[PDB]
């Protein structure tokens, strides 16, 4: 789920593009502090927001996760990425959650939609809103 101050595009960026630290335990604190819980796993794509926006321009395809959605797009090429896996749940005090990190170079599929009319900058009429899968 996402905090109210974020549009889907900004939340996508916060969760999958802006890895604030190369260490998952530190990077995941941002996501967990916003979601008020420790996300079991999360993928950080080591690419630019602009690159993802352009991927939104690639041919539409069915989303591997939801066979009813047709707003997904394949990256075309592989990109470096870090996958974070929760290793220490820490019931109370989510800042104590620890994660393992898995580096890899894979293709990705993202779902994109028109920008939030009121909050997203007009610069990008089309933006990624969900990471559907990595291959
Ligand atoms: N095809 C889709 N198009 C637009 N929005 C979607 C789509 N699929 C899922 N969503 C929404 O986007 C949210 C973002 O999920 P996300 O953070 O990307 O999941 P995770 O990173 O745990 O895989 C979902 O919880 C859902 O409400």
């Amino acid at each position: 789920m996402k905090p109210p101050q974020f549009t889907w595009a900004q939340w996508f960026e916060t969760q999958h593009i802006n890895m604030t630290s190369q260490q998952c335990t530190n990077a995941m604190q941002v996501i967990n502090n916003y979601q008020r819980r420790c996300k079991n796993q999360n993928t950080f794509l080591l690419t630019t927001f602009a690159n993802v926006v352009n991927v939104c321009g690639n041919p539409n395809m069915t989303c591997p996760s939801n066979k009813t959605r047709k707003n997904c797009h394949h990256s075309g090429s592989q990109v470096p990425l870090i996958h974070c896996n929760l290793t220490t749940p820490s019931p109370q005090n989510i800042s104590n959650c620890r994660y393992a990190q898995t580096p890899a170079n894979m293709f990705y599929i993202v779902a994109c939609d028109n920008r939030d009319q009121r909050r997203d900058p007009p610069q990008y009429p089309v933006v990624p809103v969900h990471l559907d899968r990595i291959i």
